[PDB]
């Protein structure tokens, strides 16, 4: 199970070491460069829900996903995860509820203290 590897093998990318954003690579990207707050950034992404009850892609499109880095435009989890991946590189995160939509959730899609899954990759980013 791609959650449960990363629940057991995933590096713990928070600061405050709380197990709350882990991360497993699962393509080696090219160079050591990896974006700064405020990139412009263009990724692909898988996204499920632990119920299993939601799955959304941007793959439902041939448009990237396309969001400002570190400007809380996204989850914290995906500023935190895709400030870590460099170009070309594919990973997945594990997110407990603190890093995504918290106690309140976002009803409907997203219940309350929900658990996600993601597997992204990054194409590229640019200075704004
Ligand atoms: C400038 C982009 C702004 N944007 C933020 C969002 C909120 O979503 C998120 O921040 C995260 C990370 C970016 C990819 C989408 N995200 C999601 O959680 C998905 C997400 C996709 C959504 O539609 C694409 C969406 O509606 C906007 C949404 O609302 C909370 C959340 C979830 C993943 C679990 C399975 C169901 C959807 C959607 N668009």
């Amino acid at each position: 199970g791609a959650p449960a590897t990363v629940t057991e093998q995933g590096e713990d990318i928070t600061s405050k070491k709380d197990r709350g954003v882990l991360k497993i690579v699962k393509r080696v990207g090219n160079g050591e460069e990896t974006p700064m707050i405020g990139d412009k950034v263009y990724v692909h992404y898988k996204g499920k829900l632990s119920n299993g009850k939601k799955f959304d892609s941007s793959h439902d499109r041939n448009e990237p996903f396309v969001f400002s880095l570190g400007k809380g435009q996204v989850i914290k989890a995906w500023d935190i995860g895709v400030a870590t991946m460099k170009k070309g590189e594919i990973a997945h995160l594990l997110i407990k509820p603190e890093y995504a939509y918290g106690s309140a959730g976002s009803l409907p899609k997203i219940p309350s203290n929900a658990t996600l899954f993601f597997e992204i990759e990054l194409l590229d980013f640019k200075g704004e």
